[PDB]
């Protein structure tokens, strides 16, 4: 069978919660190919404290010795400078995330987006320490009022403006529009990115999930268990989101956001919780796309290569030298991921077959 | 106002399906402000054969006596001219229902919109007997190659081409849009309708949603109570939907397309029944726009006036005379609406507070 050796692979927007079902996902990261996850901070309540990141990391590394865990806080009015520069002088996080408010799972603490100012404090320490501002780009939707209606198809493209000005005003913080759905935002970053030869020099990035290069408004219009934020939108938007997938370009990489939930969570007439759970076949689910677009040569860059640079891994901190090997061995994805206990959760694209498995191989 | 005598109520698109559901749901018919209902075919088996329209529509005179049902055949293969001929003659139907196949609840035995033609002959036969052609105008979903996609947001103006084909190759036939939920569908409705002043020269008219005129896709995304066919759209789409509604105009008349569904059948993690229920305060919530938009002297064309003119009930035909009176008595709509047994419904709205009741009144 064909083989390819996809190095150290990283998931960079994962999604891994607390108690059980924490136990039962951490170490899905490993057996869908990833080495490397950046863990996001929207707990109840978020992770907004030196003492609780620390106790989180531990608690995921005590889970699965190989992973290796880059941990973030979550921004909040309760932030301050100095807690920036203490937390990354201990090497506690290498980023912050940005949730406006009610737009997402645990985004009822977040923020404004039509301010951003009351947290430039908090950004001035991040770019001094080089921690990376990641961002759920979208604004809060508003319907009446002359100012256009925002919705959830036209949200993330409402907040491209935040995100520009943001660049503009600290143009060496580190940025990532995380899992981006549309067309305009590709466009966004690449123009950002115009001037740019140095994979080194991208200062602005956007991760790609998985669920993303496959589904539209059609496979969620019926089924929450593909809704999510952002929803998938239209077949361009997808088209475009798969082109930058591909493209080789180092400002787009691999981010999952698999996002458990029991499935008495999705199965709600009301209060649909958002979120895919895609890290148990991760790299697999990538490794489809990119075989469909004749560009496996491209797979390493998008979840390996340009993930690293970015946030700038050392072979120092990896928790496991071992490479992540792709062979094209058919499996099929169960009907459900469950712990055997109270936990249960449908996978994406539950119940089809894919090309590639994953395996890990040692170095040297 | 506190008092409205809005007459004899019109509600052109009803489903009571069958057995304890129908035992629920027809008698909130009248409950609801309701007089005259138009009876949607898609039960399983669908309505088809003159025998089971008979049983069908005395069925539902033995729950709700002093209802006015106009019922229907499903557009199906099984249709014949002589059919259509022998029902119009028997005064067992008043029109004929297009599903196309896949679209929503229990379509799997309709047509594709896309060779209409194989239905002419009943069309001619429809056009004789002078019923009506209601329409669930939407084309299937496709993603194919060469083709521009159509998806659950297009699909309704990626139908309007065999709307106005149909209108044109049936000049007199009457025909209706069901459940309009785009700007697009409102303006072709409109251009159809230029010249027409008369208001019984209207043969192409479009029915409007009490749920329509309220959701946008934001309101659905997560709630699948919301969730219905054609999907409630953006912002705009709502804007024009209220301003048709409102605007007086005869060719746009309520029907409120209240498709019950047992709370289990919308909790699912996939395949969520689409559908709102309600029928059980529909000449309420209808109150609630037209108080909103300062156009309460319009609600009687809306509701009662352009729906009897144009399916032409005559008094003759009418099982009560009994007129619903909106008195402005604010209620609240309950969180589930049940038989006692193994039914319960989610009414649209559960929970909020209407400002409006209705009552009926005889007439002496
Ligand atoms: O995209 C997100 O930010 C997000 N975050 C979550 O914690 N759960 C989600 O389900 C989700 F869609
Ligand atoms: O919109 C329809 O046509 C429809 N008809 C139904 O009978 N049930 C539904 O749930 C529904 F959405
Ligand atoms: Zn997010
Ligand atoms: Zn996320
Ligand atoms: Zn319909
Ligand atoms: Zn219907």
């Amino acid at each position: 069978v064909q083989e390819i050796d996809l190095g150290l692979t990283c998931d960079m927007h994962v999604h891994v919660r607390e108690g059980a079902m924490c136990e039962l996902v951490t170490p899905k990261i490993r057996d869908g190919g990833v080495s490397i996850a950046y863990i996001m901070p929207n707990l109840q309540p978020p992770i907004t404290t030196l003492d609780r990141v620390i106790e989180y990391k531990k608690t995921l590394q005590k889970l699965a010795p190989k992973t290796t865990f880059l941990m973030s806080f979550y921004l909040s009015k309760d932030l301050t400078p100095d807690l920036i520069h203490e937390a990354a002088q201990q090497h506690a996080i290498r980023g912050v995330k940005c949730y406006p408010a009610g737009v997402t799972t645990n985004s009822a603490a977040g923020v404004d987006p039509n301010d951003f100012s009351a947290f430039y404090p908090i950004f001035k320490a991040m770019q001094e320490e080089n921690l990376v501002l990641n961002l759920h780009g979208e604004k809060p939707s508003v319907h009446d009022g002359d100012k256009e209606p925002i919705h959830v198809l036209n949200a993330e493209e409402a907040f491209l403006p935040a995100l520009k000005k943001l660049h503009n005003d600290f143009p060496n913080l580190k940025i990532i529009l995380e899992h981006c759905t549309s067309e305009s935002a590709i466009k966004t970053i690449e123009d950002i990115n115009k001037n740019v030869k140095k994979a080194t020099d991208v200062k602005v990035a956007a991760t790609l999930t998985a669920h993303h290069l496959f589904l539209t408004i059609d496979d969620w219009a019926g089924n929450p268990v593909n809704f999510c934020k952002p929803v998938a939108k239209l077949p361009n938007d997808k088209k475009a989101l798969v082109k930058a997938a591909v493209s080789g370009k180092p400002y787009f990489f691999f981010g999952s956001d698999s996002a458990p939930h029991p499935v008495q969570n999705k199965a709600n007439y009301e209060g649909v919780c958002a979120g895919v759970y895609s890290q148990s076949f991760a790299i697999p689910y990538i490794a489809q796309v990119f075989e469909e677009q004749n560009a496996l040569e491209n797979l390493k860059g998008f979840v390996s290569d340009f993930g690293i640079s970015f946030y700038e891994v050392k072979d120092s901190e990896v928790a496991s030298s071992d490479k992540a090997i792709l062979f094209k061995k058919e499996q099929v994805i169960p009907q459900v991921i469950s712990d055997g206990k109270d936990i249960s959760i449908i996978p994406f694209k539950a119940g089809d077959k894919l090309s590639w498995s994953v395996r890990w191989e040692p170095r040297l």
